């Protein structure tokens, strides 16, 4: 059927602020008796009125049927703008969303979730494994616990993507590995480390992912030192698919800085709020654009205080890639529960004292955090405040 | 083993006018020698320079090896743009193409085929039955009969597809069928009847098939009346796979029109140039979007002057589907013989008088014509020049 950007509750085509074209959802909606509504407040923080200002509202289970290619992986995005739609209190909305037998959301309150994030809108993004079916059935089910619950949706995107997931190294364990090839994933965070926001229009692979500056997630007292590649520095992908990440991710990084003695005394630390009781994959993106040789910059990486790369196998970007300007990533997996970090993921970097490196520093170019499904479920609870 | 769109002779990723992404063919070329070439001339009829303006040229045999799932059916497309490449005379190009054990093309002249069609480029499309092999070997062999014979290719696509083929009713016989489930097929024609061209980007199943307007193929004096479903009319597929055809096929149709007297005195007639000595499957796509009951519109269907639906079993779309808005298709098979049939398939419809229907009309929403393989061969001769 091909990729779609549906603005729910619209009757004509529309375009957003980033030159993405959207179309009405009506075509794809199997079930009747939905309500369409336009919000009566346009939050000044919205980047566009599209798709956010218009919604479709469901008071019974409702299914969209989107033609897809069965053998392919897809990105699915759900856009929500909890605002005022004439005649409803958005606080009453609690619902489930499923996509071909994968549960995405359950008892989901967009209002509570937005309040907790201090953001007026939400985009939930998922990477769905191939389901061998030529229709993606997206079912919205109002809560059967609350008589007054309704479901709503402002936009849906379905985007074919390559098989960009394979194995991840298990954090804190010696050489253990797990397969992500058939996993369903939720995108939790996607950062351009040390660099400016990259809008979807500048993403690679036609995937229109947004990559956010990482500064708001730095937990260490030190912000470190951001690095920028020289003008027209060439990112040499070699055999890495360009869809993994756009070149600009690799042209900037965050490092600890030029003072190796100070760097040895601290970790550069990021912290993220996530849902308990899931395995997460952290994809760390690297590209050395300053140094040229093995054993110049060699560093330990820790996830939730456990070893990701350390001891006699620390991280060395040139050690991994063989050459300045080659991009790469490494995937690490951690099951996060009460004993392992609770509701938080921490990522920490510090120089290694193995093999007498030329410098004592660390760096990172990009970061993605994905939730893996457990028994075809990705739904977590709503956040607190 | 993913789907591929290879633009042969390129060294950078490219994209065409319909946003299809293409990549270089280099990694998949397994045996032989070849060079990249760029066409000297951009024909104004080309929608894109991708993949058509670049080619790989073979002066001896060469093979691609493409990873596939052996238990799955595939679409294979071969793109050709005859032009002057590396100083060679395109009129000397005659070659064979094989995909595993299936001969697709033999003594193939892209130049002559293009001249006969009044088209500057060709896309040959095949549906290959499961191979039980994890590699698709695509072999290009220059003709060993002409001395300066060479082969060329501009683009290759390999696309995993569902099993969209089963049995077809043999025309002019009753309860005799042809089995296409494990056949290798060539796509000859694919039409949105009564509607505008549907580009591959809008095709269902992610199969990127183009559905072309049918008007050029009508040979009755009357072109009938084209119909379009109302705004927000929904096509209700039920258990028919959406990969069969996109919704827009079913939202338009060609009919004979509102004058039943005129309709009763004529056939709506399509004609197609094909290759003799093959069995063809005609897939007729239907969806009733105006009427609502059985025995409102009831019509006879003839293929090569023989009965496909007639007598006491004429076509009735609601009769078949049970409801307005439910799409369907019916497959019919016909052998086109070396004398009778004579390089053409004709499809004709006219109203039936059987059972006193409310109206006297006929309609059709889409049409596909497939060649079935014989002796593991789908190759036909080059058409006559004019
Ligand atoms: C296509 O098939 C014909 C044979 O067709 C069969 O035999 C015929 C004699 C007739 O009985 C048909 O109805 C049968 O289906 C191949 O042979 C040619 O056939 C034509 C007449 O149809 C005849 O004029 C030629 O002399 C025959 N040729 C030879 C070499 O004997 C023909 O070669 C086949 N073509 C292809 C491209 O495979
Ligand atoms: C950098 O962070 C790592 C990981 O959190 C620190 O190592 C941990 O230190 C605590 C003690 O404070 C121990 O309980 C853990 O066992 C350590 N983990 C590992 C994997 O060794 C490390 O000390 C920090 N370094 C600095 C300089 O702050
Ligand atoms: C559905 O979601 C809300 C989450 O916000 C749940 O209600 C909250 O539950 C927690 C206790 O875990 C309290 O701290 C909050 O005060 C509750 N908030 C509100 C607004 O009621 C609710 O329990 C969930 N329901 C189900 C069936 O899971
Ligand atoms: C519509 O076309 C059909 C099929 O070509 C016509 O039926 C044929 O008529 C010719 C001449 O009368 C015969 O040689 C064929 O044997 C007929 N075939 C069949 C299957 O009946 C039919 O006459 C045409 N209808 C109209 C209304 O013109
Ligand atoms: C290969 O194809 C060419 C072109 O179709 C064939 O040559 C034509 O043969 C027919 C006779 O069947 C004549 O009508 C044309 O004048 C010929 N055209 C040219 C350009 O020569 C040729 O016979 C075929 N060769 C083989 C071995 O099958
Ligand atoms: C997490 O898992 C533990 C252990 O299975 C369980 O006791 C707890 O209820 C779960 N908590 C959440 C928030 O899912
Ligand atoms: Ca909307
Ligand atoms: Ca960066
Ligand atoms: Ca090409
Ligand atoms: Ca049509």
């Amino acid at each position: 059927g091909q990729d779609l950007a549906l603005s729910c509750g619209t009757s004509e085509a529309s375009a957003d602020q980033d030159k993405k074209k959207w179309e009405p959802d009506t075509k794809f909606l199997k079930t009747g008796n939905s309500i369409h509504a336009t919000a009566t407040y346009q939050d000044p923080s919205l980047l566009s009125t599209v798709p956010y200002m218009t919604a479709r509202i469901f008071t019974a289970p409702a299914t969209y049927e989107i033609p897809i290619k069965g053998d392919k992986r897809h990105l699915l995005r759900l856009y929500f703008y909890p605002s005022t739609y004439t005649g409803l209190n958005i606080s009453n909305s609690y619902f489930t969303v499923e996509a071909n037998d994968v549960t995405l959301l359950s008892n989901f309150s967009a209002a509570i979730t937005c309040q907790a994030l201090t953001q007026a809108y939400l985009v939930k993004e998922y990477s769905l494994a191939p389901t061998d079916k030529d229709v993606l059935s997206i079912k919205f089910t109002p809560s059967d616990k609350y008589r007054d619950a309704f479901a709503f949706i402002n936009g849906i995107e379905v985007i074919q993507m390559p098989e960009l997931f394979d194995t991840a190294a298990l954090v804190g364990f010696t050489d253990q590995t797990m397969d992500a090839k058939t996993a369903n994933l939720q995108s939790m965070f996607r950062l351009n480390v040390g660099g400016q926001d990259i809008p979807g229009s500048q993403d690679s692979g036609g995937l229109t992912r947004t990559w956010y500056n990482d500064a708001p997630y730095i937990f260490s007292a030190g912000l470190g030192v951001t690095l920028q590649a020289s003008n027209n520095f060439r990112i040499n992908y070699q055999n890495m698919p360009v869809s993994i990440a756009p070149a600009d991710i690799y042209k900037t990084a965050r490092s600890q800085g030029p003072n190796g003695d100070i760097n040895l005394k601290s970790n550069l630390t990021w912290m993220f709020q996530i849902d308990k009781n899931f395995t997460y994959i952290l994809r760390l993106h690297f590209c050395e654009f300053q140094l040229s040789k093995i054993n110049q910059k060699v560093f330990n990486i820790y996830i939730n205080n456990r070893t990701a790369q350390a001891d006699t196998t620390p991280a060395d970007i040139i050690g991994w890639t063989g050459e300045k300007g080659i991009p790469m990533y490494k995937d690490y997996a951690i099951y996060v529960d009460a004993n392992n970090g609770g509701e938080e993921i921490t990522l920490q970097m510090t120089p290694s004292t193995f093999g007498q490196p030329e410098y004592y520093d660390s760096s990172l170019n990009g970061l993605e955090i994905f939730k893996m499904d457990t028994m075809k479920n990705l739904a977590g609870p709503n956040p607190e405040p």
